């Protein structure tokens, strides 16, 4: 016996099994040593290797013949049958795993490789509905999986449900930062159309990053559209008497081009007035002024003639998610930027002279 | 033999066969032997973990080469032959299994891990139509798993499905108190957009928790939409001359915001009313007031013109599920929060003023 484990549970672990370093064989287990509480495991490794091994290691365990899928893929390894037939254990140093060496007596044999990592990067989320979640869903920031979702726990004293989810140690210290914003993403099937369609095999979770105090302590926000394409962007509040067709990726148009879109939709402080906050690009923030009118340009208008009626239908965005188009007057002294908050007066009615302003915005 | 066990059927267990414990391996069956009405099966383990043995441990079996799905899963574990060969047994202690000594002379076998957590748990319901139920489908709140139909019978007695399901020891006690209602979860493809997509793979069934006295006999409900997201809400009647386009789901509207859900619609005291039942979330529990007129916006209205015609189209939801829509009277005596039961009279006109009103709710 070189270096003993322990555990609470032990499924896999079998006698005799191989001892697997960097998925290559060196070392052996010999011994499940029982306990009543909680049992001890014990290995063999190489003198030479003894002196190699470090501290900051972490033994993880897995066992059994495991065909893994992860998209279009099927491969087994190069395996000997002591994998085959017994629960394999195989380890590797990693940088701050000192922590677990200091507390407890002798180190813990982890349940996976999943879990060994789940030092220091293990964050808890707070959801009220679990049905999207599930058990290694993926975190990701801009489509890089950074983190994993290890446990659902159910509360029924606060009837919620506490996910605690794992981060890669790189992004530990750059994301769980406070203010950070987790959503799940998921098929929409509505009066809306779809933009996620990988959502449906495997869903995972965005994420805006925050800078701040380290919280690790999060709340799960709703599944917001907003936020993935449309980042870093001029935040603008309108303030209207209606909802109307509006929702959360409305988009706010220019002379019909696409500028931003609707991020989400709050009764006001007062319940008088919806706000609606959209979010402006970075490359289109300077077309808004401080006299920058907007109006609702929702679905289809056409008039009616009686001799003759003249009749146009576009098949526009603006009858799915009802936009907001806007224009500048023309004023020979330009009025400044919109700043980071700024509550506009939407109008009802789109202003006729729109058309003839011309107002000359440079870069 | 070490300690004796009896079954009515013996579909898997085969002598010689080797005892399992938390799915490993210690003890061995030894005999089979038979009797005419019930067999009896007998069991070796080691003289030490006999002491260990408590009068709280159920024993399970299970046979044979099982590649499970599970979602994204197929691994096989770590097995000896002699499962792959022989159909065996698995052992563990729990807390209360002593009633099941308590009656009869010895241990009973259970036929599988699952219904050996079939003590106490085991609940009954009564469908009138199995045709979504299903063996195996889990019972969920709020995604979490929290039980398991294992059995399906018919009655032509009284024409229903009895489905008998088990509740694990933990939740046992916070769910079965009566007034709880079981409801399944199912795809539709209607005039109503749907909102469950992992339901055309796999149906469960959502739960409303109750309380009072443990009932343990139960009444599946139809499927239910508003149960899901609007939960623990002030529940308001509005009564109406017609349902119109009025449905389960349809949404309660205040400037266009979506504040509440219709749960559903019933046919009055008196057969001259319908009564449609909604709830209004908690954080806009405080919106409604004694005197709050509601009125019916349900699909598309535009206005004629003969010189020119303007029209509008929101494309929004009510032309789908057509809502209800409130807004409250200008009162400098303001009148108290709607009570948990009340009933509203629904006007068939929007009141023109309702734009002008703009009354001051606070918080």
């Amino acid at each position: 016996t070189t270096v003993s484990l322990s555990a609470e549970t032990l499924p896999d672990v079998q006698a005799g099994s191989v001892v697997l370093y960097r998925k290559f064989e060196v070392g052996e287990v010999i011994t499940v040593r029982p306990r009543a509480n909680a049992f001890d495991i014990d290995l063999h490794i190489k003198p030479e290797y003894r002196n190699l091994l470090t501290s900051n290691s972490v033994f993880w365990a897995e066992g059994g013949a495991k065909v893994q899928l992860n998209g279009s893929g099927l491969t087994v390894q190069a395996s000997p049958l002591s994998r085959a037939l017994k629960g394999a254990i195989s380890f590797d140093n990693l940088s701050g795993a000192s922590a677990s060496q200091r507390k407890g007596d002798k180190r813990i044999l982890y349940a996976s490789e999943t879990a060994a990592r789940a030092v220091g990067g293990q964050i808890t989320l707070h959801a009220f509905d679990a049905g999207k979640l599930a058990v290694g869903m993926p975190i990701r920031y801009l489509g890089i999986d950074i983190g994993q979702i290890q446990t659902l726990d159910l509360i029924t004293a606060r009837n919620e449900v506490q996910a605690k989810a794992v981060l890669y140690p790189e992004y530990v210290q750059t994301f769980a930062r406070g203010g950070t914003r987790f959503s799940v993403v998921t098929p929409q099937i509505s009066a809306a159309g779809v933009e996620h369609l990988d959502t449906i095999l495997q869903p995972y979770i965005n994420v805006e990053p925050g800078r701040g105090n380290p919280r690790r302590d999060f709340e799960l926000q709703e599944a917001t559209i907003t936020d993935s394409r449309y980042l870093d962007g001029l935040s603008i509040i309108v303030e209207a008497p209606e909802a109307g067709s509006l929702g959360i990726g409305t988009p706010v148009l220019f002379r019909g081009l696409e500028v931003g879109t609707v991020t989400g939709m709050t009764l006001g402080t007062l319940s008088d007035r919806v706000m609606i906050a959209m979010r402006i690009s970075k490359r289109y923030q300077h077309l808004v002024r401080n006299n920058s009118v907007f109006w609702l340009a929702s679905g289809y208008s056409l008039d009616f003639g009686l001799t003759g009626g003249v009749v146009k239908t576009g098949t526009f965005n603006q009858f799915i998610r009802g936009g907001i188009a806007f224009a500048t007057p023309p004023g020979t002294p330009l009025a400044p930027k919109a700043q980071e908050g700024k509550h506009f007066l939407l109008q009802e009615s789109e202003p006729k002279e729109w058309r003839e302003w011309g107002t000359a915005l440079p870069k």
